[PDB]
């Protein structure tokens, strides 16, 4: 059964031209599923989650609330990225709570959020220590946002295995890492999160509940687009919840076909599940 | 005199490690700068006002109203790029003006309204003619704002001469291009622009009218931001105007100075026309 899914999506994927890894994990039962899964795929945008995992962890350990607000000078806020926090304070030079800028770099991507985030965690090492120091192997965090859109190889360094994925994401499920009041935050952040709505969510019943970060790279002068991702914690129909990975690498394939295999991929395994 | 303030700026840039293009052109009177202005600079998004002035005309011409809608894909809103509108309208598949695409792409600065843009008008060749027949030599107009992100060179085929775009800003000011609609709307668009604010505005009295477009590059795994620009026509305090465009190109300097040089270079400008 599970492996007839397996099968399913193997045969899907074969006419296209990426290198997709999946991995999918049940939070309450032992389903567990993996394909092309001992690669090592480009996280991008992705890896904010592990960020505000870090940030949020810190915020508690030291009794920092999360209402309390940083500085964002205006250099902080730099031009040539994706950044909705940028848009809305064009002066920058401004104090913003903690909430409102992981709620940016999480539910809508802010790149410059999430330079903010790094420099206040304690940079890239820190956030790749902590998430290793979970028990989660096969995770490298090595470069800012500011950092990957120096030079298109340097996106390569922030790598994961599909499975790394899906085994934190549980352990975040089940609040194994934060608080409570962090753990709410972070999740509502997620299902807050208004990118990538054709992603994982696209073929899935309206309504359903996709807690979920996503992670894009460019295309390059081969037309090769090095990521089209999107993670998350997906509830069935029944309250059970299952994770899922999905990262379409160096994809020969325009973007609305590299969003489809993700919305196709996940809608596979809701259908499976849900049967 | 003009020759005092041309010596100003020169001192100044002597220690900017950037190769900066200034010019300036009185609107009603024959007040004429210019600094380093026989070089190519790259143009990244000022060149948004050149598109609008094709836009505008083409829509002026096929008498087609600025408030009839173009259907925008969610493939035209491409993730990996700046774009309110994308944030705004996350699934895309929506029925969009004119009036609003343009009014994101100059005052916002969108990338993906700006190739929207472009495809309506009829491609980058059409609006370097259209640009060129005005009869305003040396620019240049040749890629897509996703051209330009596929390959560091690409923006360097998006070129002018600052004299130039003062020669083009001022024959638009004196509305020699447009209806006095199109050319009321483009205008108002440009004054409404919420970008750059610490560039020509940066130190101008408060509530100084600045109608202007800026552009950015992103910086180089050697340390070089190519494009750091603003380009306007300013009012003076007896409401007579000046055009002046700044370019601040490969540049080793930080982007608070980037910034600086323009803010700086049109202060002095500024307080020697008010005198
Ligand atoms: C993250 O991968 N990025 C930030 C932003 N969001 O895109 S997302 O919708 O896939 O997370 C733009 C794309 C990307 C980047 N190029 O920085
Ligand atoms: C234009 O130069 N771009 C679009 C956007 N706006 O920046 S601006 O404020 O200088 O016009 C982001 C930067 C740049 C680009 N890299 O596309
Ligand atoms: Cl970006
Ligand atoms: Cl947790
Ligand atoms: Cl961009
Ligand atoms: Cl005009
Ligand atoms: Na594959
Ligand atoms: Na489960
Ligand atoms: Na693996
Ligand atoms: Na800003
Ligand atoms: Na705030
Ligand atoms: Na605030
Ligand atoms: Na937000
Ligand atoms: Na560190
Ligand atoms: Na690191
Ligand atoms: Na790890
Ligand atoms: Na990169
Ligand atoms: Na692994
Ligand atoms: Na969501
Ligand atoms: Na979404
Ligand atoms: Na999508
Ligand atoms: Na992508
Ligand atoms: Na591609
Ligand atoms: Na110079
Ligand atoms: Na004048
Ligand atoms: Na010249
Ligand atoms: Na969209
Ligand atoms: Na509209
Ligand atoms: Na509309
Ligand atoms: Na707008
Ligand atoms: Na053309
Ligand atoms: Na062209
Ligand atoms: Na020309
Ligand atoms: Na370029
Ligand atoms: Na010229
Ligand atoms: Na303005
Ligand atoms: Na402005
Ligand atoms: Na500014
Ligand atoms: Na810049
Ligand atoms: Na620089």
């Amino acid at each position: 059964g599970t492996d007839s899914l397996k099968n399913s999506i193997e045969k899907y994927l074969k006419d296209k031209k990426a290198k997709v890894g999946v991995a999918v994990l049940g939070i309450e039962d032992n389903f567990k599923l993996n394909v092309n899964e001992k690669h090592h795929y480009p996280m991008q945008s992705t890896y904010k989650f592990h960020l505000a995992l870090a940030v949020l962890d810190k915020l508690d350990k030291e009794n920092i609330s999360v209402d309390k607000k940083l500085f964002v000078k205006k250099s902080d806020l730099q031009p040539n990225t994706w950044s909705p926090l940028k848009d809305k304070y064009p002066n920058g030079n401004l104090e913003l709570s903690f909430s409102e800028i992981i709620k940016s770099t999480v539910s809508h991507s802010d790149n410059n959020g999430c330079d903010i985030l790094f420099r206040f965690v304690g940079g890239t090492n820190k956030v790749h220590n902590f998430i290793s120091k979970l028990g989660v192997k096969n995770i490298s965090i090595k470069a800012t946002e500011e950092e990957m859109h120096k030079a298109w190889n340097v996106q390569y360094t922030n790598w994961t295995t599909p499975d790394a994925t899906v085994q934190l994401l549980k352990k975040f499920y089940k609040n194994e890492i934060l608080s409570k009041n962090s753990y709410d935050f972070l999740l509502n952040t997620m299902i807050e999160t208004t990118t990538g709505p054709k992603r994982l969510k696209g073929l899935l019943p309206d309504g359903t509940v996709v807690a979920h970060k996503t992670g894009s790279s460019d295309t390059n002068n081969k037309g090769i687009t090095a990521a089209t991702n999107d993670i998350g914690i997906i509830t069935l129909p029944n309250g059970k919840h299952f994770a899922i990975a999905v990262y379409v690498s160096d994809s020969s394939e325009k973007s609305d076909v590299n969003e489809k295999i993700i919305a196709e991929i996940c809608k596979s395994v809701w259908d499976y599940l849900v049967k």
